[PDB]
């Protein structure tokens, strides 16, 4: 199945990234009437996806729950197919995935969503299995979404594992995501969200959809309260205007060329972290790498669906 | 919509039969692969499409919660689709419908569902609205998977509810329908089905589903089991195999015939129990009643789908 490549003890021939979190079953309007295409999706995965294109000499790596019913199955061949390594999926016997069910009437989107008793919600039952799928990562990317469908046991052991593999030279990349529907309270949201912050290198919040919980006056201030739980690099996403980025110290703004003929912004912000820690892994500048993002999530855009064929 | 027709304070002009439970949608392989055509089923919900068709001059009410989005509404369309009265559905706001999904493993169906978290598991939460669907209702039907998906006050307030209907004299129908997942322990499950059973007037238990979780040595067991509890006539599905009955202590079988080519058991018992509470609406003997159940269930045996089309 997918090439995981070769290793010495003290480097591997691919460029390592994991992503943990979630990945969700889909079904997506299909042409012929009342029907609908299974596929997969789901914030973190959909990341790991752009990522496995972006970079197919690379390995990207999935960490979740899943079960062991048939559904889950075709979740992990298709994680296969798309070129991401999911060796290190847990099984959950008794459990299913989570879903998504997107309709379309008359031009307009909606979703439903069923995911509260999902596999994945016990990916970090296993304390030992999460620290090994982080022990030669070159990137560890997780998002607010992987923080909300976990207990707090759950939250302070994915926690503990990120702070110990940054600890030893791995580079943590956090997606705020905040999603207030999956939460049970919102102080619980906030905080959580910010002892995310706290063991991140990189962090890639949207100024829209933080401002009103955490009160920023504007991107920089975004900046400035990530930069404070001691992110290094702080990339704010703020629709279609400049991004804001503070990096040690140090501000920057990075334009955000038009997008004209949107048609779905769905995982919009999912492929511009694709592209951003594509980039960042590539050794470019910071700035570059945060135009490559704004790029890719530009013809997100202006395509159809969570994964879109750029 | 669905024609309800008239009513004065003694008589409807429609015989009214109402069913309780929870309409799930669903979603099965469809011609192009890895896609899947949506339409909705669920027990007790199949039982009420078939009624439906077995007499459309009938009113065939169904009784449930749903949520306010896109699929509730599809659902509620479908309902009005197929002849079914949903005048009394409660909404309930930010929540959603059930949904299953049969996906295929070498040629072999695979489901998975998703209801934990369902608007139907409220359908128990206002009393008079459950009382009121009940009210002129000549027969009311319900399953266990209609208890299972319920909480304690919600099984109480059905329960309460069914109990006081049966006294007023509405008919009161029950298939247990065992569905060990659904329920938090084997004890609550077992127990609470027999809880249903004490309210109901008619059970109509499977052998096949039941018989290992309750220790039936046989179908006459099975439905000496429904009598202990009340009930009036108990007929006990058994497959291919005839089925036996016990009504006020005399016991009985029929034969059912058997089926040229097994094409798909889905919904056979919800058919079954729909062409029983058809016939016994139109005041046949039970015996002749059972003849048809078992009838209409050979046809929906015999076809794909939960949801046969039968003339
Ligand atoms: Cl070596
Ligand atoms: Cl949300
Ligand atoms: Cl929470
Ligand atoms: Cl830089
Ligand atoms: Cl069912
Ligand atoms: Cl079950």
């Amino acid at each position: 199945g997918v090439d995981l490549g070769t290793e010495n003890l003290y480097f591997q021939s691919m460029m390592h990234i994991l992503s943990i979190g979630e990945c969700m079953a889909e079904l997506a309007p299909a042409d012929l009437p009342g029907t609908y295409r299974l596929g997969f999706a789901g914030d973190t995965f959909n990341t790991a996806w752009y990522l496995a294109r972006l970079r197919p000499e690379s390995r990207i790596s999935y960490f979740s729950a899943i079960g062991d019913d048939a559904l889950s199955q075709q979740m992990r061949a298709a994680m296969s197919a798309a070129g991401i390594d999911g060796g290190g999926l847990r099984v959950i016997p008794g459990r299913t995935v989570g879903l998504y069910l997107i309709t379309l009437e008359q031009g307009e989107r909606s979703f439903a969503y069923w995911r509260g008793q999902s596999a994945a919600r016990e990916l970090a039952g296993d304390a030992d299995a999460l620290a090994a799928a982080m022990a030669r990562a070159d990137v560890v990317y997780f998002s607010g979404i992987t923080l909300a469908i976990l207990d707090q046991c759950g939250r302070a052991t994915l926690l503990r594992a990120l702070a110990q593999a940054r600890a030893t030279g791995r580079t943590i990349a956090f997606d705020p995501n905040l999603r207030p529907r999956l939460w049970a309270g919102t102080g619980e949201m906030t905080e959580t969200i910010m002892q995310g912050a706290a063991v991140s290198d990189i962090a890639l919040p949207s100024f829209e959809d933080e401002a009103a919980w955490f009160g920023d006056a504007g991107p920089d201030a975004t900046a400035d309260r990530y930069a404070r739980a001691g992110v290094r690099s702080v990339v704010v996403k703020n629709g279609p205007h400049a991004v804001h980025f503070l990096q040690d110290g140090r501000r920057g703004r990075v334009p955000v060329p038009p997008v004209a003929q949107v048609v779905d912004t769905t995982a919009a912000g999912d492929s511009f972290n694709a592209g951003l820690l594509d980039s960042v892994l590539a050794g470019q500048p910071l700035e570059t790498a945060i135009a490559a993002a704004a790029a890719l999530a530009g013809q997100v855009v202006q395509g159809k669906g969570a994964l879109v064929e750029v």
